[PDB]
């Protein structure tokens, strides 16, 4: 070809008969979302999922389908990828079952058992995620702690791909030049995941809180930033400030974020002070469970 590459993912197309809904999960601007059970016809496997269902129109139709090219077309393991769609009435994206939820709220329910190990982890898979996504030439468009998912408390993956594209709106996780301009690079999404970062490290406290979002941008460009958290040594702060500069490219690449979040997570207590970091423990890995597999583990040819 002349340009992109072909892109070859496979869209699956699932039957109604083929999963059962268990429960609602949630209900917002995102959607709604069920926990059910996906039972390939042929296939002694059940498959936990989340199934994504619109808040029917052809506006709703054309961007929801959007959502999941880009999801189909995505397979790394720090993304939630499509595991197919339903062609019911109402158009239905079956999805991985993250069952701990959105990490912004893992971090505000578990603020007193989450160490820094787990903090600066999370931080490197979000960094690979990320440049994964900056790999197949995609900008997320809408990284924050809210759109990565926790599929165990070791485990997170990012989700969220209704805003995202080739190289009301969030104004306090966007860059400078997105607010005023309309730009977006990956170096946008850097700004972000600096945001992102600084949410985790407050154990999910709102950016910018009581100012609003109009103020933004010209606070911003006055050049005040969103401040220190009380468990943030100077190395770690420093990043996000190198995520946050007017100048794009002098920010730090998702690369370079890995490899310095991989180097302070070897040695977690230098870089996050936590009260009593050391005791701290999460959980680590009614329904006929025998059959049961992630769909990490089912595989398609
Ligand atoms: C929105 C909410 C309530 O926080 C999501 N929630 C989930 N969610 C998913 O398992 C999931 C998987 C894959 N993708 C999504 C997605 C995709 C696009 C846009 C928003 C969410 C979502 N699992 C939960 C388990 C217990 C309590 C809450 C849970």
């Amino acid at each position: 070809s002349m340009g992109e590459a072909p892109n070859q993912a496979l869209l699956r197309i699932l039957k109604e008969t083929e999963f059962k809904k268990i429960k609602v999960l949630g209900s917002g601007a995102f959607g709604t979302v069920y926990k059910g059970l996906w039972i390939p016809e042929g296939e002694k496997v059940k498959i936990p999922v989340a199934i994504k269902e619109l808040r029917t129109s052809p506006k709703a139709n054309k961007e929801i389908l959007d959502e999941a090219y880009v999801m189909a077309s995505v397979d790394n393991p720090h993304v939630c990828r499509l595991l197919g769609i339903c062609l019911t009435s109402t158009v239905q994206l079956i999805m991985q079952l993250m069952p701990f939820g959105c990490l912004l709220d893992y971090v505000r329910e578990h603020k007193d058992n989450i160490g820094s190990q787990y903090l600066l982890n999370w931080c490197v898979q979000i960094a690979k995620g990320m440049n994964y996504l900056e790999d197949r030439r995609l900008v997320h468009r809408d990284l924050a702690a809210r759109n990565v998912l926790v599929k165990t408390p070791q485990h997170v993956k990012i989700t969220d791909f209704g805003r995202a594209k080739l190289l009301k709106v969030p104004i306090k996780w966007m860059a400078l030049e997105s607010i005023l301009h309309r730009i977006y690079t990956h170096q946008s999404d850097v700004w972000s995941y600096g945001v992102t970062v600084w949410e985790l490290m407050t154990f999910g406290s709102k950016p910018y809180d009581g100012i609003p979002a109009s103020e933004i941008s010209s606070i911003l460009e006055k050049g005040e930033r969103l401040p220190q958290p009380p468990i943030c040594t100077i190395d770690v702060y420093m990043i996000m400030v190198k995520c946050w500069m007017i100048d794009a490219d002098s920010r730090p690449k998702f690369r370079e974020l890995i490899i310095e979040f991989s180097k302070m997570a070897r040695d977690p207590q230098r870089y996050l002070v936590i009260q009593g970091d050391e005791r701290m423990h999460l959980p680590s890995p009614e329904e006929d469970m025998d059959d049961v597999v992630d769909a990490d583990e089912y595989l398609i040819p």
